């Protein structure tokens, strides 16, 4: 593993496209070492869920349950996630159409279950 | 006070003037709310004086004691902030000169005291 250093991480959900205007809907706070912290619910899940990217966020979004169905209408929600992550500035974010696009795309990641 | 939402920010000290490459030498999370906490080590001290910029964190800046000398090598550090604040999605970063300089124009401030 060539990335090794600090990991401290912030998460985001944007109600919009993430325009600097629109409005933040949450927010958690991530520390992943020797324990795992913050106002995250599922700390420790979530560093391992993050640690098991390899440092490429896009790897949280993961091919949906073929079953789930979702409604058509266009309103963005926009996830966020800034800070480090083993050593690397991590500044990364993803917008869906919706809301339960984004729950279907986002698994049950630790990571955005809050 | 027009600002209102949830405060989650990480802040980092980066060895060089913030290339995605440089490393970061050390990191905090903080959460402001009912609860100051996080890795920082004065979260309810490093709250206040986020509050105290009203979200323009150019503010966390002073002019030093004017006593103080520092020598004037260019050997660069950058400190970062990113979250949310009060609402408001905060993308900051300074390059300072070097960590003397730094120091200088960090004051004491609770934000950078890690």
């Amino acid at each position: 593993g060539s990335a090794h250093g600090p990991s401290a991480m912030v998460f985001t959900v944007i109600q919009g496209s993430g325009e600097p205007t629109d409005t933040v809907l949450r927010a958690t706070t991530l520390s992943c070492a020797y324990t795992a912290e913050g106002t995250h619910p599922a700390p420790r899940a979530a560093c391992d869920a993050l640690n098991a990217t390899d440092g490429e966020l896009n790897r949280l979004l993961a091919a949906p349950d073929p079953s789930l169905v979702c409604p058509m209408y266009f309103d963005p929600v926009t996830v966020t996630a800034d800070g480090v992550l083993n050593g690397r500035r991590v500044a990364w974010k993803h917008t869906f159409s919706n809301t339960c696009v984004m729950s279907a795309n986002l698994n049950s990641n630790p990571v955005y279950a809050f």
